[PDB]
């Protein structure tokens, strides 16, 4: 039903809350929701691993079928799947993983792909144990994404850097 509430509005199509974004899944009912995937959609941890816990490993059964047959993805691509009990849909992005030197520029190629979805709930992508600057991850979003993000974000502390560093 796409139901947001307790968003802050960052910009016209961007919109961002200290939330955890299974809980918020769960509140929303969203069309969408992200996962911050890596190209042969192993969900052990991050963003990752609490969507696919949260579905009872459905998530893992489902993205290894698609992985058999299919393949892995490319970094900066993505794969729509079922969202299980979380949404209609999880869109399954991979952003650059910095940590493993993977080119930081992806990034935009990644936030590109939520421009196919009128709206979606959504983590940082690249953010965490990916590795990017969080605050760049932001911008990037920003300056790419036209269709309405609503982005959660579970740590208080990096939610208030996010938001103070955005409003400078
Ligand atoms: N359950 C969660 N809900 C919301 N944001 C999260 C959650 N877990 C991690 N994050 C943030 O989501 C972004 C992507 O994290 P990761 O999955 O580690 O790449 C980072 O900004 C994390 O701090």
């Amino acid at each position: 039903v796409n139901s947001f509430s307790g968003y802050l509005k960052l910009t016209d199509n961007v919109y961002i809350k200290n939330a955890d974004i299974v809980e918020e899944a769960k509140k929303v009912k969203p069309t969408v929701v992200v996962n911050a995937a890596n190209v042969y959609l192993k969900h052990g941890g991050g963003v990752a691993g609490a969507l696919n816990k949260a579905t009872n490993n459905a998530m893992q059964v489902e993205s290894d079928d698609y992985i058999a047959t299919n393949g892995p993805l490319k970094v900066g691509g993505s794969c729509v799947l079922s969202g299980h009990n979380l949404a209609k849909h999880c869109l399954h992005v991979v952003g650059p993983n910095v940590n493993k030197g993977e080119d930081i520029q992806l990034l935009k190629s990644a936030y590109e792909n939520f421009n196919q979805h009128e709206v979606l709930l959504a983590p940082l992508l690249s953010a965490g144990i990916f590795g990017a600057d969080p605050i760049h991850s932001l911008r990037v979003c920003v300056d790419t994404v036209r269709t309405n993000v609503y982005l959660a974000v579970f740590d208080k502390n990096l939610y208030d850097k996010l938001v103070s560093s955005f409003l400078e």
